[PDB]
């Protein structure tokens, strides 16, 4: 009932901007854990390793990032999603956020969308798929991320 | 360990074909309480429709199901699916992978499963089956174990029919890698699949420059209710919607073999109603 | 007047389709001797061939038996036929007639049948039958009486099935004009003919859409015309026929209650099973 | 067995007293002429109006020809007459036929007339018949053609 540092799982095509963001937003961070698709801060590599065993052990996670500035990226981060959700009944505060180029399939973007219940935010290109106030929408990139991260302040602790 | 009458199961059959799960089914004579098919396919809703008198419950496309759909619909009991294979078999060489074009169909499976299952600290017996080919990239068939948690059992249709069908099946379904019993009811060589005056050239069939059957003088490929008794389903199953022979020949060649479905099936009858 | 254990029929059935009457004369329980037919469609004799399991004695084209095939192959006890109708038909404005086309082809049945008749003498019961459409021309019926000096009997399918089929039939078989009975067995209506799901939008049918399902018009399918006919389903579901195949074999053959209510009186002639 | 008498005559020959004339040339006896078309010497109308029972009445017949110096009428009607004239199984009793056709015809009605007939045509005119000289092997008005066709005759029946 306490704000507590912030705990991270990044399937980020950059392993560090989530935690340059963070930092630059001053948020504390007890955990941070990078992996990558490919073909105490932490790179553990290739998202095939990476068990729903090892997301138990290492959570529990509070924000989950993924994407890149084809839809292979999205499906293990939406794996990953899965594996750190909090479990039914568990309502303490959870967030994640996907990016990708606006240069993608039509196709592609329907189904994120509808596999993330959730209505892009278009940035001038890129979108934005996130469940952090703020991006909710009907129907480099590091300061960007870091507006829309800005409301992760009202929810763990910041130095 | 607690006493209940044993219930009805409640099925969820994505890309459901041509129905292969209710038949065998209700073949193992396990009571059925509703059977919910997400099929796209007009031909194979109008075989699964007919030949099953309205029981099933179809919903259309599996991109149109949520998991709001899935709580309000449920609960269901099994979870079962074999998605197209067009893009995940190495046969074809402009597959596009798991990940893209239909491959990532999957997916879909997936998500619906994950939306299907219990919460935690419940502990009722929940069953779900997983179905694709085994010519697949070997990176496809590892993502789809490492998605599914499960490493697939791999069962060829040629023990327990006609038919040259091997296929991966991922589920927790019990006893999946047990050996498979063959019966007098199986019809093991191509020739009991053939209609009067008809000779087989081989024992099994494949699915070129081979008519795998020969009548009086000429060479022949197999016939609608040949390629019926070879997949193990009832003569006549598909002989619905004035559908061509092309497009029988089709909706049975993406279908599951019914004596597999069956031997994988057999152990539910520990867990639901028997008629 | 005489005593006599009674013997299985020998039957001569020519331009045979799908092999109609081999199936009524068994559903009537007479035992069959032999069976040799006549017909020229690879799909009809592939029908015949798969439905009645290598029973039936094919002999291919009418005009390639002789009158000493009749005499070595017989003697027959029926001798039954119905000739292609598309040149005797008026629906047809490019019809041939009855003596020139596959018109002509009647002729075969009257050459065959003459040659199949007993000689004189002969007392033993000898029954044909030939049969055509209601719709021909006025000559063509009055010459094809006269060449079988018979007059026919018009029966239509619709008084013992869902199909509108008035046909004429030529014969000497026992009490042809004789009241047709509606059984149990006969699906008079459209409605019992179709598949689970789909809703008859008439009585009787007369081949537009006849049906629907699912707020949707369709024609009929092949079991639901099998059905209306009176076949048994699936009876033409062989050698991967397009649809079209089947129901152009279907829309040739006889309707098979009439068939059987011409045949019936054959059993006080023939083994029974 | 006997000795010969005149001839007996069906007619339903396009031209309706070729026959006879032909007969006369040659001199034999008619006993009966009875002629018809499909349109004790007797003509009789159309072939529409002649029944078995009337072919038995006026007969028995030793003699019947057809044909015309479509094809399918005349020639179906012609062998409807041959069959109900022809002597039943056991009597060997002299019958001859002919059947007279133009040359100019389809080729499957020419194939249909001799599988008929069981008789290939004496080509001079298309000639079907069985009088002695018209047996002829399978292929690869005017009167006297008919005068020496029926030539014959004249050994199987009475002359004057
Ligand atoms: N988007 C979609 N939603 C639901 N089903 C789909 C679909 N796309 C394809 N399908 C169906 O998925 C099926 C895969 S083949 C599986 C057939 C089934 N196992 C049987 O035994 O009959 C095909 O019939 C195809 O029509
Ligand atoms: N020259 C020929 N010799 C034998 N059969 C022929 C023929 N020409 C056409 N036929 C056949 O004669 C049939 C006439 S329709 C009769 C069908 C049959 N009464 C039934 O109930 O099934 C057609 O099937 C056609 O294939």
């Amino acid at each position: 009932e306490k704000r507590k540092p912030i705990r991270v799982l990044s399937l980020f095509d950059g392993i560090a901007t989530g935690l340059l963001v963070l930092k630059d937003l001053g948020i504390q961070v007890d955990r941070y854990i990078a992996s990558e698709v490919c073909e105490k801060i932490m790179y553990v590599g290739d998202v095939r390793s990476v068990t729903q065993k090892h997301i138990q052990e290492w959570g529990p996670f509070d924000l989950v990032i993924g994407g890149s500035p084809t839809g292979r990226l999205f499906f293990e981060f939406y794996r990953l999603l899965h594996d750190a959700r909090p479990k039914e009944g568990d309502d303490r505060p959870f967030f994640w956020l996907f990016e990708n180029v606006v240069a993608m399939g039509v196709s592609d973007k329907r189904d994120i969308s509808r596999f993330l219940e959730s209505n892009p935010v278009m940035i001038d290109a890129r979108y934005f798929w996130g469940n952090l106030p703020g991006m909710n929408r009907p129907l480099w990139s590091v300061p960007v991320i870091r507006h829309l991260f800005a409301p992760l302040k009202e929810y763990f602790a910041c130095v």
